[PDB]
């Protein structure tokens, strides 16, 4: 009577619990997956942001890049927590917003450059995505993005999907982090490198070929998360991921994470101690608008504006197609699904978080039918579990998240299906736009070598036209 | 009349041009779009083995290896013809076998590395294949191949054929033998880099990002090719390919194939004549089993054969399935059929040439409605047309097959509609396969990790069956 009894209350007339219906046993932890599959941005977007370091310049590694590490997963844990909660209050709709991960290896690299070495600073980078989110406010509030939703092409829209999977999976694969499979090579560019004797400055090869312990591991913790996803196990993303990380935190074998060296007995002093809160004390604030006035920095916002709004606009569309909501070319509750998407952001700045872009993980709730509210708000609650739990957080290897990273890739696939491969117009810019994404490294590759593909062979029936 | 006057001869009941009819028409240009995918590996299989050059050792440029590459070129273009003659005559399939694009840059590189530089040289490279072609021979002899097709299961096989087009597609865009997009970085692994001032040695920039005058031209070629298979125009591949090359063929511009220096005035002096023969003189024969006595060249005679028998079989069957023409397990010309595709490779031997692997680029035949013979027999005849050719063959240059390198992978992507991604048992398997053989550059790594993943994650019923 769970169901029977919370029909009538406020909870089930707020979030329309009647039409449209659903029930809480399908809601509250057939909710669960889309968390179970978002887990991973807590440590992956914290590890992108740390080599960056935006904080303790050169003005090391034991005290600044640590702090900085946990300083920032906790603004990754909170800054999802309040795009979800904002999405679920108002708006009605099963989303799951979060820092993406198309933004985040653009300007920890191209733009701030590795370690500090680049041209662009934290104070010229924090508030171009300051700036961005609030023209991003603007540019929703007259309405223009809900019918900019529509001019996009279907197979654009839907390669784009693909490709952020296929994209997803490669990140995984690397040495950086990932399980480490894939390595650099002179005649070639990419080969099978899974060594045990690595160099600690790329993925190169002094002996190996296979023979790597780690890599041995991440594969069983895929295996294990494969065989729980089939016979439909409530969560399993989750089991595949707390096996390796109990085996990794055991002291005196080859493949801890809790070394003999000085760094090592701080991440298992702080171990030790399984509660702490750890509030934000070194990445709030940090915007500066003062090296605005050259031109370099300017250049470094007009090739991100333009991208962001067309590769996050369609990703938001595209899942509400899957649910099924649009019906006539619009979807209710469109003005404020596209305003809370540029509020998350502005809200992001503050804290040293990048762009939030409408993870495109819904899918795994939608398949158990999450049509009404009280999904992005289970989702933003769950969220408020990793910033009580940080020692447990901070510390999980790096070779854990691979098997949950390849998962994502390997799920956001079934909708290949649904491209027009018939037709020769409508299946070269889908083709382009999924292989130009993985190969290239960087999302926005994607998206503008589909528009230009398909904004080119079309001329004939515009000049015409 | 063609038709009608056809039947009523001894190619129309030897053929069989009465049950599954088909028309001339349908036949002789209709299967020309075979052949106009596959002429490619005339320069790009020339091109690989080039820079191994299994000839003229150490005991350079303008004597050795030009003579090589053209000596390479007609071995190409022989072999190929002779593989599809065998096919057309008997066992009535419209298949194009040739040498493939899997074992070229495996030999080349592993084997026998770059310019000699390998522990393994030409007199134990190809008598290699020799011997393993001579295996297939036995094999297939005793009818073991036809039982081990069926074994394989269905979406491993058709995620094979989805994997080989993504790698050919990769292949057509790095600086080796493509348009020269994708290059080498050091954080990450593949980055942009068409640019105009490049290293002679890698994919490395010094002045670029996208403003190099040879990839808007190439460019230019892959959107004529586009725009000319829509509408359906009876020949377009070759199209794309003439214009690119007319233009590069004149003299004075800053993308020619004819330089100012030495080398240059003898392509140049070589292709002021047109018609030129030049039969084999240093390429044919070179078997000598001598070094075969140590357990290095052994290994590698393991890791090929069972890769070669595993991802050669699947291509097979799965152009039968596509063309319809098994209906019970089993299909007309099985036993003539998995022993034409090892015949082949052993004449392949002596030549100088590497394995034979039954192109799969039937497809764009069998689009067209290819179903009896006279489709591989006017396939091998139109392959005794590029070696009279010879001078305007090896004068291509090499940012012309580039934009019918990625149109194969384009091409072969409306069959990935056809696995199963409902499941999430059959869907791991093929997402792995799909994406370890781009990634990895490598095809034999690709069917390997997926037998291994789809075995695995079946055994808790094998045990308990
Ligand atoms: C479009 C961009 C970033 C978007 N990134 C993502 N967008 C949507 N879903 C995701 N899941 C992981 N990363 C993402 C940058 O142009
Ligand atoms: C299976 C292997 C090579 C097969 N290569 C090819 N197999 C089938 N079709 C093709 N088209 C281009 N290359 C190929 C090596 O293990």
């Amino acid at each position: 009577h769970l169901n029977d009894t919370v029909s009538k209350s406020f909870i089930g007339r707020f979030f329309k619990l009647e039409a449209r219906k659903t029930t809480f046993t399908t809601e509250l932890r057939a909710a669960t997956a889309t968390f179970l599959t978002m887990a991973y941005i807590i440590t992956v977007n914290a590890n992108i942001l740390a080599d960056s370091g935006a904080t303790c310049s050169i003005n090391g590694y034991e005290q600044c890049i640590s702090r900085v590490k946990k300083d920032l997963v906790v603004a990754t844990s909170l800054s999802a927590m309040v795009g979800s909660l904002a999405m679920g209050l108002l708006a009605n709709l099963p989303f799951g917003l979060a820092p993406g991960m198309g933004a985040n290896a653009y300007i920890a690299y191209n733009v701030v450059g590795f370690r500090g070495s680049g041209s662009i600073s934290y104070h010229t980078a924090m508030a171009i995505v300051l700036l961005e989110g609030c023209a991003f406010l603007a540019v929703s509030a007259l309405g223009l993005r809900g019918k900019l939703a529509r001019l996009i092409p279907q197979t654009v829209r839907l390669a784009c999907a693909v490709g952020i999977g296929m994209f997803i999976a490669f990140v995984g694969l690397q040495m950086n982090q990932g399980i480490g499979l894939v390595g650099p090579d002179k005649s070639t560019l990419v080969t099978l490198t899974a060594c045990a004797e690595t160099d600690p400055v790329t993925g190169a090869c002094l002996g190996g070929k296979m023979k790597s312990p780690t890599f041995w591991l991440a594969v069983v913790g895929f295996l294990i998360t494969s065989f729980g996803l089939m016979k439909n196990v409530k969560g399993s993303m989750i089991y595949g991921i707390v096996f390796v990380t109990a085996i990794s935190w055991i002291r005196g074998t080859q493949v801890t994470i809790f070394p003999h060296t000085p760094l090592g007995d701080s991440n298992y002093n702080y171990f030790t101690k399984i509660v702490d809160f750890h509030k934000i004390q070194s990445t709030l604030g940090a915007i500066s608008f003062t090296e605005f006035r050259k031109s370099e920095v300017w250049v470094a916002f007009a090739t991100l504006f333009y991208v962001d709004l067309l590769g996050t606009t369609g990703v938001l569309y595209t899942m509400a197609e899957i649910g099924g909501f649009v019906e006539d070319g619009k979807f209710e509750g469109e003005y404020a699904a596209y305003l809370v998407d540029a509020g998350s952001s502005v809200v992001g700045s503050a804290l040293g978080v990048t762009t939030t872009a409408t993870f495109v993980e819904s899918s795994a709730g939608l398949k158990e039918g999450g049509k009404t509210g009280l999904t992005a708000v289970i989702v933003g609650l769950y969220f408020l579990a990793s910033m009580f739990f940080t020692p447990l957080v901070t510390n999980v290897p790096r070779w854990a998240v691979g098997p949950s990273l390849v998962m994502v890739g390997v799920m956001m696939m079934g909708v290949v299906k649904d491209i027009r491969w018939g037709e020769t117009k409508e299946a070269v810019t889908a083709f382009v736009t999924i292989l130009l994404m993985p190969l290239t490294y960087s999302i926005a590759n994607g998206i503008i070598a589909g528009i230009g593909i398909y904004l080119a062979l079309s001329m004939y029936d515009v000049v015409l036209g």
